C-alpha cells in the first residue's frame, strides 16, 4: 500500500539509501555498480514499487523484490560469470525487519560481524526466530522463544529462572539491538531469562564462540534480541489473550509519522500479563512499556531517542526446583506436577530499564556510521521461602529456608563504529572498524541473618505455601561490583574472486572487576576472527570459521596458591555447507562444528580433601573440555503458502576427565514447526503444528541420607504443539493454541541443588488481535 515520497535527483548510493528509509524497506546494492551515476526525481504519495522504478529510471538498474529487502543490481551484456556473494550495501544496519514478511526464515542480519549478509553469506551458524514464528506459535517471551530456537535447550533453576545450553555450554550472552550487557552472574542479569517479545522484530541466535562483537562472554552462542520500530506509514493493533490457569494478557503497539512530513516517527507499546500456573501458588504479574522517537535532523543524519521498562513480579517463587528429591530417609519423593515448595509470599522479582539514543551517519563514501549509547538498569526484589532439605520426614514435616536478596545494576555502554566498502587488487571489499565502553555497577543487600524464625512446617503432603515470613533482621551483607570493559574490533570482508569470499577480523579487549574482591584485570587480550565462504553453485556454498572468546573468572575461582584461575576460553571450529532456494525465500544448513575449551574451572578434589595452603580452604583447578557434534537446520518456503523451521542438532562434550559433561543437555534433538495458509474458500485460515524431540538425559545427584550418588534419567520425549488462526474480518482475527497436545509429563530439572521441576503440562491460549 502506497507511501509519501521525496527523494531529489542526487547519487544513486544516497538516493538508495534515502528510500530505504522514507519506505521502510531496506536496500541492498553493490557500491561499484551505482558510484558514478545519479537518480531521477520522485514526488509524492506513491506504492512503493512504482516509486524505486521510478527512482531508477535512466540508471541501467533493476530491482528484485524480496518481501521486506529489494536488492538493486545492473546487468552486463558481458558477464563472465556470476558473483553471488559480491559486497552489498545496505540502508538498514541491522538488517531486513521481519514483521509482516509472512517468512520464518531471516532476511539479512548483522550479528556475526556488524556487516549486513545474508545467512548463506554467513560463516558461522545463526539461526533466527522471526517476528511471525512468535506470532503464530504464542512466544510471548525469551523462554517461549529459546524453547522454539533450533539447537537451544532450555533448562529450569526455578520459577523465575531457566537455562540456555548450546554445544555443552550455558548461554550467557545477551544483546540488545547488537549492544552486549553486562552477565557476569544474576547479579548484573535480573530480568534477562524475563524478556517480553511485544517489544521485539526477533530474536537471533548465533552459537558457537562469538568473541568478537560480544566481547568478553560464555561458550555456545549469543542472544541477539531487535527492537521494533516505528515506521512512516500509521499502524498498530491491540491484542487480548486468554489461556490455561487464568493466564491473561493485553498489548498494545502503535507506530507512525508524528508530523506532517514524517521527518520524525515514533513506535509505542505496553502489554500486560498476569497468570496463575499449573504449580500450586504461584502467580505472575509482568508490565512492559517501550517508546522509541526517531527524528532526520537532515536526511543522511538520523538521531533515535528512547526507553523501554519492564517488571516481573510474582508469587510462590522458589528458590531451587519445585520440591527436593529425597526425604529424610532417602526414598525419591512422589509429587503432583502442581507441587511448589516455595513460600505464599516467596517472590523473586526482577526488573530492568533502558534509556537509550543513536545518531547515524551516512558519508559520501556510501561509508556510514554510528553512535550508541545505552543506561540500563537491572533490579531485583528478591524476599525468598521455600523448603529444601531432605524432606518431608517421617511425621510430614519439613523446614523452610528463607533468605532475601534486593539489589540493583546500573549500566552505561558507548559504542561506535564505522563501516564501508573499499576497491584493492581491482575487486570491492568491506570494513567494518569499531570501538566500544562498558561500565556497570552492582550494588546489593542481603539477608540471611533471621531474628526468631520457626522454620518449620506440619503437613509436606498438603503443602500450600501457607508459612509466616520472617523478620529479615539487619542486612547481612553488602554488595559492590563494578565492572569494566573496553574493546576495539575490526573485520574485513574480502571478495576475493567471484567465488571465495574471506573474512579476517578480531577484537582486543580490556576487562577489570573492581570492588569487594580483590581486582581482576586482563589487558590487551585478542580475540581472533578468520572464515571463509566458498561458492559452489547458485544453490550451495561451503563455508569453515575459527572463531574465539573468554571470560575472566568469578573471584572466588581461585587455585591450590591462591590464584585466580586464568580466563574461561573457547575456540569453536566449524566447516559446513549452506544451501539457499527461491531468492532467499528458504535457506538450509548442514554443519560440523567443534568447542575446544581450556581452563574450566573444576573442583581440585586431591586439594580439597585437606587443604594444606591456609590461604584457600576450597581450591578449583582450571581444565580443558572438547565438545564434538553437527547441526541441521531449514527455514522458510516448502511451498506457497507452507512455512517451516526445523533442526537437528546433535553433540557430546567430554572433560579431561574423559567423562561426558553438561549431561542434561540432550546429546540428540530435534525441532520443526510448521503452518500453512490455505488458498481459494479457505484462504483466511492458518492452520500450525509443531514438534520438539529430545533424548536420554541425566544427573549424577548424591543421596545424601543414604550416603551414595544416584543417578537420575529423563527418557527421550516428544513434545507437539498445535495452532489454527482465521482472519474473520480485514481489521480482525482469532487464534488457538494448544501446547504439549499429549499432555506428557517430563522434567525441566533434575539434580539442581538436589531438586526437580516439571516441565509445563498440556495448555491452551485463546486470542485476538485487532489492526487499526
Ligand atoms: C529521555 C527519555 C526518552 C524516552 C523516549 C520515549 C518516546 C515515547 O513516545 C511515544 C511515541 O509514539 C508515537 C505513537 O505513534 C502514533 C502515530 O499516530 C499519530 C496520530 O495520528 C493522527 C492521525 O493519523
Ligand atoms: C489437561 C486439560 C487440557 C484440555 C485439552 C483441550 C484441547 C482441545 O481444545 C480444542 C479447542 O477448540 C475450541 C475452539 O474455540 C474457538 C476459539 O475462538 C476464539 C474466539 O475469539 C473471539 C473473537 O471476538
Amino acid at each position: 500500500q502506497e507511501v509519501e515520497f521525496d527523494i531529489p535527483p542526487q547519487a544513486l548510493g544516497s538516493a538508495l539509501q534515502e528510500f530505504g528509509r522514507q519506505a521502510d524497506i531496506q536496500v541492498l546494492y553493490r557500491p561499484e555498480e551505482v558510484r558514478n551515476k545519479r537518480s531521477s526525481a520522485i514526488k509524492g504519495k506513491l506504492e512503493p514499487n512504482q516509486a524505486i522504478t521510478e527512482l531508477l529510471r535512466g540508471t541501467g538498474a533493476s530491482v528484485d523484490f524480496q518481501g521486506n529487502a529489494i536488492t538493486i543490481s545492473v546487468a552486463e551484456a558481458a558477464d563472465s560469470s556470476v558473483d553471488l556473494g559480491a559486497t552489498m550495501i545496505t540502508s538498514n544496519q541491522l538488517g531486513t525487519i521481519t514483521e509482516d514478511s509472512g517468512s520464518y526464515t531471516p532476511g539479512t542480519i548483522a550479528t556475526a560481524t556488524r556487516l549486513v549478509l545474508t545467512p548463506r553469506e554467513t560463516p558461522q551458524s545463526i539461526t533466527v526466530v522471526t517476528r511471525q514464528n512468535m506470532d503464530d506459535f504464542g512466544l510471548n517471551n525469551i523462554d517461549d522463544v529459546m524453547r522454539h530456537t533450533p539447537g537451544i535447550t532450555v533448562s529450569a533453576y526455578d520459577t523465575d529462572r531457566n537455562n540456555y545450553y548450546a554445544r555443552g555450554f550455558s548461554i550467557n550472552n545477551f544483546q540488545y539491538d547488537g549492544i552486549p550487557s553486562t552477565a557476569r552472574n544474576v547479579g548484573y542479569s535480573a530480568g534477562n531469562t524475563l524478556s517480553d517479545m511485544a517489544i521485539y522484530d526477533r530474536v537471533e541466535v548465533l552459537k558457537g564462540a562469538t568473541g568478537l562483537l560480544t566481547g568478553a562472554g560464555s561458550l555456545g552462542a549469543t542472544i541477539n534480541l531487535i527492537r521494533k520500530k516505528p515506521t512512516h506509514e500509521f499502524k498498530g493493533h491491540v491484542e487480548l489473550g486468554a489461556g490455561s490457569w487464568d493466564n491473561y494478557r493485553s498489548e498494545l503497539d502503535v507506530s507512525g509519522p508524528l508530523t506532517e512530513s514524517g521527518n520524525v516517527r515514533g513506535r509505542a507499546v505496553a502489554a500486560y500479563q498476569d497468570k496463575h500456573s499449573f504449580m500450586d501458588h504461584y502467580e505472575r504479574k509482568t508490565s512492559v512499556y517501550y517508546g522509541i522517537l526517531e527524528f532526520d535532523l537532515n536526511p543522511d543524519t538520523m538521531l533515535t531517542v528512547g526507553a523501554d521498562y519492564q517488571d516481573n513480579d510474582p508469587k510462590g517463587s522458589g528458590w531451587s526446583g519445585s520440591f527436593p528429591l529425597f526425604d529424610s530417609q532417602g526414598n525419591r519423593n512422589d509429587v503432583s506436577r502442581s507441587f511448589n515448595n516455595g513460600a505464599k509470599w516467596s517472590s523473586w522479582e526482577q526488573y530492568t530499564r533502558t534509556v537509550f539514543a543513536n545518531l547515524e551517519h551516512n558519508f559520501a563514501n556510501g561509508w556510514v556510521g554510528k553512535v550508541q549509547l545505552d543506561h540500563k538498569i537491572n533490579g531485583y526484589h528478591a524476599p525468598l521461602g521455600a523448603i529444601m532439605g531432605d524432606w518431608p520426614a517421617p511425621d510430614n514435616s519439613a523446614k523452610i529456608v528463607a533468605q532475601k536478596y534486593t539489589g540493583e545494576t546500573k549500566s552505561n555502554s558507548l559504542d561506535i563504529y564505522l563501516t564501508g566498502p573499499f576497491q584493492f587488487l581491482g575487486r570491492e571489499h568491506e570494513l567494518v572498524v569499531g570501538t566500544s565502553a562498558s561500565f556497570s555497577h552492582w550494588e546489593g543487600k542481603s539477608y540471611w541473618n533471621l531474628r526468631n524464625y520457626d522454620n518449620t512446617t506440619d503437613d509436606f503432603i498438603n503443602w500450600d505455601g501457607d508459612i509466616g515470613k520472617p523478620d529479615w533482621g539487619t542486612p547481612s551483607q553488602y554488595i559492590d561490583d563494578k565492572t569494566r570493559q573496553l574493546g576495539s574490533y575490526m573485520t574485513a570482508r574480502f571478495n576475493v574472486t567471484d567465488d571465495l569470499n574471506l573474512f579476517l577480523g578480531g577484537r582486543v579487549v580490556d576487562y577489570r572487576v573492581t570492588g569487594l574482591n580483590p581486582t581482576i584485570r586482563e589487558s590487551g587480550r585478542f580475540i581472533p576472527y578468520v572464515g571463509a565462504v566458498y561458492d559452489l553453485n547458485d544453490t550451495y556454498s561451503v563455508y569453515a570459521s575459527y572463531t574465539d572468546i573468554f571470560m575472566p573468572q568469578d573471584s572466588w575461582y581461585r587455585d591450590s596458591s591462591n590464584k585466580l584461575l586464568e580466563p574461561d576460553e573457547g575456540q569453536n571450529y566449524e566447516i559446513g555447507i549452506k544451501g539457499e532456494y527461491l531468492d532467499g525465500r528458504l535457506n538450509t544448513s548442514l554443519a560440523y562444528f567443534e568447542i575446544h575449551e581450556e581452563n574450566r574451572a573444576e573442583e581440585d578434589a586431591l586439594y580439597n580433601s585437606k587443604p594444606t595452603n591456609p590461604a584457600i580452604t576450597y581450591a578449583y583447578k582450571g581444565i580443558k573440555a572438547k565438545t564434538k557434534g553437527y547441526e541441521a537446520e531449514i527455514s522458510g518456503e516448502l511451498a506457497p503458502g507452507w512455512q517451516v523451521q526445523a533442526g537437528y542438532t546433535h553433540k557430546i562434550i567430554r572433560d579431561d576427565s574423559g567423562k561426558k559433561v553438561s549431561t542434561w543437555e540432550p546429546q540428540d534433538q530435534l525441532s520443526l514447526y510448521t503452518s500453512y495458509k490455505f488458498k481459494g474458500a479457505l484462504d483466511k485460515l492458518t492452520v500450525g503444528g509443531g514438534a520438539r524431540w529430545q533424548g536420554k538425559s541425566w544427573q549424577m545427584v548424591y543421596n545424601n541420607p543414604r550416603s551414595r550418588w544416584e543417578k537420575f534419567s529423563q527418557e527421550d520425549y516428544w513434545l507437539v504443539d498445535l495452532m489454527a488462526r482465521y482472519q474473520i474480518t480485514d481489521k480482525l482475527s482469532a487464534s488457538v493454541n494448544v501446547n504439549n497436545v499429549f499432555d506428557k509429563t517430563y522434567y525441566t530439572n533434575i539434580g539442581f541443588y538436589t531438586s526437580a521441576s516439571y516441565g509445563d503440562p498440556r495448555n491452551l491460549m485463546f486470542s485476538t488481535r485487532w489492526d487499526f
